[PDB]
């Protein structure tokens, strides 16, 4: 029933500011901090050996894009090793994004670990030392960082536990971060296996937000000075319904606006899986959405920024621009979604700025 | 992880349709449900004896104000006996409610009961047959009631018990009551009593009400079919430290962007103890805070709304005119405040500008 | 963090005294609190008319039974009714029940009621006015309570909400009942119901307890204080798998002994369903089981008492004795179980126990 | 509500047998699992430099001590360092210990760390990689594990987040023990700072300890295969209030009953600051006191089976027989401690219980 305040007022003020530049308006986020093993996967997508120089060329590509995407990129999430990487002009990579406008990210995570008595659930690891790390991070360049949960739709899951747990680890997380001046992104990710519906989705989504929310209360996590990374919600992938984008932006935003306090700064979503195309337009319907919504909806794109960037590379330094274009082309049609003002292809009418409401009880 | 469904579509849309019309732009609530015990007391403040004729009386002198009213009022509260009473005209007061663009409220809770073992804390009681008499009371003209739940700022209060005690008996008066048709206010006021400061006030406000959400959560209530009925945030009673209309504002809805779900409908205040010029200024200053908020802010005044009314109508039928102008008075007031466009002017008299603060059991 | 006693030394020693005297070596319950609409179902079976004579004079049959039930009934759970009539001398029931060596009991709880939003869940009502009821009932002659919850075995049951809510009721009915010198028996009963096996049934059982001894934790129950009225742990009624008394007795018991503080006074098993014999030869191979019990192993049993003696009464007065001598006998069997003394032929002489390899680790 | 074994029959039946072994009659647990900060404390005290070649000696000095301590010792904890380390016959610590009749233990934990929002509370780090360590030391001889939580009681602490956090910890500890054979010592440590009296420790370790179990059955724990090291119930080091040893006795026993399952195998306390004699003469009169204590009630001793051999050691060679005796005059005293069979008036043995003085209701 007593205070002891977690932070001072200018700490409250340097977490929020930077929260804020994050997600401002038309800006969005590149996920590009696959790991080691993770990155391997993509480049053997591409035929090219995972050496540390082809990742650093890779990193390269996209942290060098021109200017284009600069209003587009409001952060950059790295993995370590990117972040202590430079560029051929020996600028330092952290350099790079921040002389572009954006603000650099670090992942914190140490992947999954199986949570026994469970039906194949998990949470995540990676608190030891983490204070020294984000001292350390944030003195070389990080204002942000992003620990990912991992959860499974399933007959039994997610359960009771896993919920609790995950929930429990990102409030820690969250915790540890706000005291070392670093913006944590909550990421507790549902992922979108398996054959359930809309509304099942929608459900699950709703009880894991209002678990995170009431553990990061339990922690004295500073809201304000925080990012939400969630999926969307969508049916799953082996499910024989169809549905329509603005049902996908109206069974997110319904299930946000049950759970997400307002003081949450932004909310910055995972594409899991989306193509670039897919994961855009979703994220236009959302923001096109009729409800209220009092925080940014934009994007922190992995997958969706980078598929078209890769296969055009294909590990050849010959392909630069050609590479590049693909990025920066997929950065912009995500900033114009974040403002809802995106249309795939052609289209004849340029900001797209319309209203209708659907059902909105259905949900 | 599966969701059974509480509430049809069609049953969330009139929960939903009901929630709003209650907080509609410029309109509050008259919170009239004041118990036989407890209207005694209020009798007596004007020599008034206690009698079913006079307190009849009373309410209908609130009930039928003239129309001026009619725009700022969009719900009213009774209490068991005032919902079957009549008007002078033969009217049920529910249909005199209706007949002006407002809709029946009418409280459930049974009062508060203590919790052992802790420093003299309570719950609230109320749920055995809530169904039934739900059930009955829509039949009878309410589509919305109120519950409420006290808590206690001191050294060691309010404890995880009553908070968590507290914020389950809402979410089952929460959940029964929608299986009726009926809107639920959930109130979990936070007594001002004691000497602690605006900080603390708003740190035991955020924590009570990130509880009460994750009870409602877990006990699947349909929140867009809910209202908040919580404390302002303000010093204790006894605090000596001053605070300006601003600050109390800025700390009330920091506290509610920080738990509080967009979905929820809207936020009714109750006045606590304030005077009935302090509770419209602060809920002018409230609507006035630069901050974003994602639901309607407006009043569910008891004495902020009867103060002068009572004191012009002294018993005596004469002063009939006389009260139900000092009513009038202050709904047009709350009115604008619910807007942030009040203005004291000068009026509402020194019975405007006493406190109704009581305390319990002595001190 | 702070002690705030709920109870004096002296009202734990009341509690405390209470609770022993009623699972004293050799006792048990005689639970004959079914509601008039319960014991409808009775006297129906028995093609007799549901009248408060003929509920009076089947009471007093099992109440008035000769002496050699003395020691084996340690308490009568009586319904409301039955607390206030008496026997064909004038005698209370009450004062008869005590004048033969038993405590007097009382069931307190209102029904089960719909948990919305579940899959067929239910919490049970009763709260209100609970304090004042206990406080009557103790004036009258009952010194110690009963509240029954139920929870279901199914795909989806019971769930984390029915599994908190439950437990969470039956801990404010225990806090309630302790400030009134009554001693209350939680029972938080699992049905049979369904084809889950006998695993499952441990499982869910760890489960519930686990939840339930924390909720009592939480609101300050004095254990020593209390009684639990929990299911032995047996496969669904509609299970194909085949078990011995052993297995049910070696499940029933870890399951007790992973969840069971040593503190709580007596465990006093229901029938729920089990046949009078089937009922008996499991409490006494839960007795000779090979495991240490901090805890008196006894029986509360309803049917499993009552079932015969119903069915020689007939409604008929000329089978008195012969309905009296049924009750006798399953007294006098149960008395003998609960003591791990049960065969179908005994009386002071015994040497067997036989019962070699069981690896508990199966469980 | 549905069973997911974490656990094999096979696994349980492994992890059962060793945390038997440990706590046999008689038997106790050896803590030398000093960290190199804290062991440097130890050296310190006594003037001697703090190499790696003087923390091999002094462990060597506890190891080798002669067979008088084989009866008294059922384990012996040691920190990663030390389980490499290889006595001046060349055979490896664990060797040395299990030839001794003793099971291997290894300290987990990596320290205590704040807990931000709080007023200086911590929980404790060390998941990360646990499970890949837990197979390796596993390999390396180990058979059990340890992992230490501290909270301490204050006008604010142990809060409901330090109390839920560090439960949570521990059973995810206990969780990644157990999938790797390994048996988890569960120690939720409640300093003895401050001036709060026995009621209080009382109060603190109860609702501790409940939180505790509940951890352990959320998380699938297997109790049957874990022990717990708690700190015994004693008012704080500076309480003005004087008590006896039986009223601690009776406090730490009672706490124990009403939150300890049945099922968990042993109780090894630890000295926490109690000189040599007090912990000896405390754990007799624990396993005196008259309750039932359902579980094995020994010792997990560091400097109170240490304090005089380090004294006796002084870091001088020619010191080891005198050191060691120290040390065996310790693990005798507590062995027999632990069966209740320690008298205390030098080397005497020829006493029992004295001076009837029931009361036990006041706890």
């Amino acid at each position: 029933p007593h205070s002891h305040p977690a932070l001072t007022p200018e700490q409250k003020k340097e977490l929020s500011d930077i929260a804020h530049r994050i997600v401002a308006p038309g800006k969005g986020i590149l996920a590009a901090d696959e790991s080691t093993g993770s990155i391997a996967k993509r480049l053997q997508s591409i035929g090219t050996e995972n050496t540390e120089e082809n990742r650093r060329f890779y990193r390269q590509l996209l942290l060098t894009a021109d200017d284009r995407v600069n209003p587009c990129i409001g952060g950059v999430i790295l993995f370590h090793e990117t972040l202590y990487q430079k560029a051929d002009d020996g600028r330092p990579f952290p350099q790079v994004i921040k002389s572009k406008g954006g603000v650099v990210g670090i992942k914190v995570d140490k992947g999954v670990v199986p949570l026994a008595g469970t039906n194949g659930e998990t949470t995540t690891q990676g608190l030891d030392g983490l204070s020294e790390r984000c001292a350390q991070y944030k003195k070389d360049g990080a204002d942000f960082a992003k620990w990912r949960c991992v959860l499974k739709i399933g007959e039994h899951t997610p359960s009771a536990l896993a919920i609790m747990e995950n929930a429990n680890v990102l409030a820690r997380y969250a915790s540890i971060c706000q005291q070392n001046g670093i913006v944590p992104i909550v990421e507790p990710e549902i992922l979108p296996d398996g054959d359930h519906d809309l509304k099942r989705c929608q459900y699950v989504t709703e009880k894991v937000l209002a678990a995170v929310y009431k553990a990061l209360s339990d922690h004295h996590i500073y809201l304000e000075g925080t990012l939400l990374k969630p999926n969307m919600v969508t049916p799953g992938h082996a499910c024989t319904q169809k549905y329509s984008h603005e049902e996908i932006a109206m069974a997110t935003v319904t299930a946000l606006r049950r759970t997400v306090p307002p003081a949450v700064t932004g909310v910055t979503f995972l594409s899991g899986g989306q193509s670039e195309e897919e994961a855009s337009i979703n994220l236009n319907a959302i923001n096109k959405c009729p409800l209220l919504k009092p925080w940014a909806l934009t994007f922190s794109y992995g997958r969706a920024l980078q598929a078209s960037a890769l296969k055009a590379w294909g590990g050849k330094k010959e392909n630069l621009k050609a590479a590049q274009e693909e990025y920066v082309k997929r950065a912009l049609a995500n900033s114009l979604a974040c403002q809802g003002k995106y249309t795939p292809s052609g289209q004849a009418g340029a900001a797209a700025s319309e209203s209708l409401f659907i059902s909105n009880h259905a949900y």
